[PDB]
């Protein structure tokens, strides 16, 4: 009889044994699960979940085949009782048997999501993991690239630059515009990656949001300052251009002005030579027509001297370099002005030297004409007295004694007409001292008047004598 | 008798004592005259003239009277002598009566064209001093504008110059011709003026046409040194210009190339993270197109270094000044080659690289694959015996023993069946080491088919424990 109740005992101390063995397992398990406290890295995070399989797949099955061979026996020692008549038994009220249905309702609470959590931290340290890294390299590649950027774009190398080296420093600047559109995407990635790093609480969201404002902010900085640039080479070309215009219209205008006033220096200054009235009038009215041109010549000369001034002007208000100087231009504007005042005052030393020319001229036709007046009444006197006595002959009452006072009152006329030859020939004497040796104003010439009268007072002499032996060789 | 002989000897010795008187005057007269010996300066050639004044002006007339007084008194003492008989005198042999008019008809022969000589020759040397003294102020004026020209002319400084700098002297070398054909006729005139002071026998004709031929030849040496300028300056012009053009296409061709170097060593490293094939692929199909740009991309290039060696060609070619640098470019040839290098010795690394993923995404597919190829057949086996065991109930002869008899024959099915639950569990831990998530080739997870099955387990032990209660509480 007590050796169906030896393991009638066993088979119900088996129970015991059992039932409790599973429910501390319950119990250490429901915390472990239940957990949920994140981790580090991903590599880490994902160790977690190795943990879980070797859980769920070796560990927790053997269990659930436990709580179902429990229950079993729960009636093995149950329905079996029966069959032998004496109340079985409802063990342990710490180890219920209706109650252990909670007990892994319980651990069956605590494991919930715990495999969904273990997973979506892996796919978040996974994204994570890589936004990090391309920023980081991102940046890196783009900081590099901004250093020093900023500096060479504020040198203000332009200033003592030349048109040409402006136009070029403005076509290099192109090309920097052109690289630094370039990147204007990088720096928009930058900003992403920074932005998506925080929506997925990336521990080290603060230092990326950091680094990405500092990115930014220099990006603008830069845009600016890039295009402050290009207005002052915009600004310093558009100068350069002008100043550069005005030089080069100065040069095409004084060259020619300058050619001009040499010219004119040479003209005041010709050595000239004359010998009629008519010839020193010619060179009176050239040079009349010449100082007509004097006013406009001084427009020109004002005008010229404008754009210099203009050019000195523009440089001036803008304390820009580039000597005034003229690159196209040999001739200064001060040398300029002095050789118009030598123009100046050698028009009226060449005036001065025309008149007195002119007077010179004049006063020799005074001599030329004064010369011609008595000649031309010499020669005829000296020929009507020949005519007279080559006559004398005939008288009315028979010659000789009346033919005689006829020569003796000649002679008495001849004598007194000498001081019109000496007259004559004092004025010739000035004509040649005048170095005049024409004279338009009489057919006579001193010497025609010479012969004239040195033959007239032969003839006399001679005429007188032959009627004296008349009245001789017959008286 | 002898009171009259007395003044008729008186007047005969007058005769005499006047007759000699004269012919030594006509004497000492005719070699005076007759001379015409050139003198130096006009000064001094017409107080030579005012020599002959004063001898035919009161000189040579009472001389005139004299030959006449004489002759008379050869007949007042002749028809005199007639006139108180007794043969008249015909004095002196040396002093003849008929003869004083070849004396005389002598003088008057040696007179000749005295006057008209000196006047041609107070002539000649009025302009000859006015010439000598033009020539030697004309000339003057210009050697002292020549002084230096030819050797400014022969200046180089136009190597070393830029496309500006030669432009600029260029313009300036306009200036100089303009200049130059402006005293074109103050050389033409300094000819003349020598020329015409040759046929007036300048005593000093020599020098003037020597000092004239060095000015002329000087002239003539100057024109084609000036002419060799304009040459030199527009040949320099030439080669700067061609030079400039070929920086500036240099220049207009590196910068867009340079960026696309810039941009592919981007995007040749671009970080990337994918989970299926179809994600790599689309990176591939985009590496794929980018290296089919390569070849026109090597085009450039080449086409691009072409350039650079015409200029540094026609620079070497001249041994011209102008250091081979690119005004209008920054970067180098010799760079511009290192980037090329780089975006090459990065595209088999992109390859290789493009090619791991690949091959992980597939390995990711096979195990995605392998996984729901068995839990596809896991899912419904497990399915099935569920049904069998809900059934087994039936039995054409009557429960129970016939029962038990299926329900052990289920069990040895399942228990057969565990290596299947087994590899499924350990591809699954494949899929998730991979880090794969994801599987759309069945619908059902690990996790189901654990359930299942142990949902499975627990049915049959559960069932063949109450068809054990069965065969007791009625056995």
């Amino acid at each position: 009889s007590s050796a169906v109740n030896q393991e009638n005992e066993r088979l119900m101390e088996e129970y015991e044994r059992l039932a409790s063995e599973l429910l501390e397992w319950i119990r250490r398990t429901i915390p472990w699960l239940e957990n949920r406290t994140p981790e580090k890295t991903m590599q880490a995070m994902q160790k977690k979940l190795e943990d879980f399989r070797d859980y769920r797949r070796k560990h927790k099955p053997p269990k659930v085949q436990e709580k179902c061979q429990l229950e079993i026996n729960f009636n093995t020692l149950q329905t079996k009782l029966r069959i032998s008549n004496r109340p079985a038994f409802m063990p342990s009220e710490g180890k219920m048997v209706s109650d252990i249905a909670g007990a892994w309702q319980r651990l069956e609470q605590a494991e919930k999501g715990y495999e969904e959590w273990l997973l979506n931290e892996i796919r978040r340290l996974e994204r994570l993991e890589h936004l990090a890294e391309k920023f980081r390299q991102k940046a890196s590649t783009h900081e590099t690239w901004a250093y020093g950027k900023e500096q060479i774009l504020l040198q203000k190398d332009y200033e003592s630059a030349s048109l040409t080296e402006v136009r070029a420093l403005l076509r290099k600047h192109e090309a920097f515009e052109s690289d630094l559109a370039a990147h204007q995407d990088r720096v928009e990635q930058i900003a992403a990656i920074a932005q998506e790093l925080n929506e997925l609480d990336y521990h080290d969201a603060v230092n990326v949001n950091d680094r990405c404002q500092k990115i930014c902010d220099q990006w603008d900085r830069l845009g600016t300052l890039t295009q402050k640039r290009r207005e002052a080479l915009e600004r310093m070309e558009k100068l350069l251009e002008t100043i550069d215009q005005l030089h080069l219209e100065f040069a095409k205008r004084a060259a020619p002005f300058n050619n001009w006033m040499e010219g004119a220096m040479e003209d005041l200054q010709d050595m000239f030579i004359v010998h009629s009235i008519e010839e020193i009038q010619s060179l009176i009215t050239a040079h009349e027509q010449f100082k007509a041109t004097l006013p406009e010549a001084d427009g020109e000369r004002q005008s010229i001297m404008a754009i210099q001034n203009e050019v000195e002007k523009v440089i001036q208000s803008y304390n820009i370099r580039i000597s005034s100087s003229n690159p196209y231009s040999t001739v200064t504007m001060d040398e300029l002005r002095t050789k118009w005042d030598k123009v100046k005052q050698l028009v009226p030393i060449r005036d001065q030297s025309l008149q007195e020319e002119l007077a010179r001229q004049h006063a020799n036709e005074r001599l030329r004409r004064q010369f011609a007046a008595q000649a031309n009444a010499i020669g005829p006197w000296i020929q009507n007295k020949m005519e007279e006595i080559a006559r004398s002959s005939i008288q009315i009452t028979g010659a000789l004694e009346d033919q005689m006072n006829q020569l003796k009152q000649y002679e008495h006329n001849i004598i007194n007409y000498k001081n019109n030859i000496d007259k004559l020939e004092g004025d010739h004497q000035l004509i040649q001292e005048a170095l005049v040796f024409d004279n338009k104003h009489t057919n006579y010439t001193m010497e025609h008047i010479r012969v004239g009268w040195e033959l007239l007072l032969t003839t006399i002499a001679r005429t007188i004598n032959e009627v004296e032996t008349q009245i001789l060789t017959r008286d």
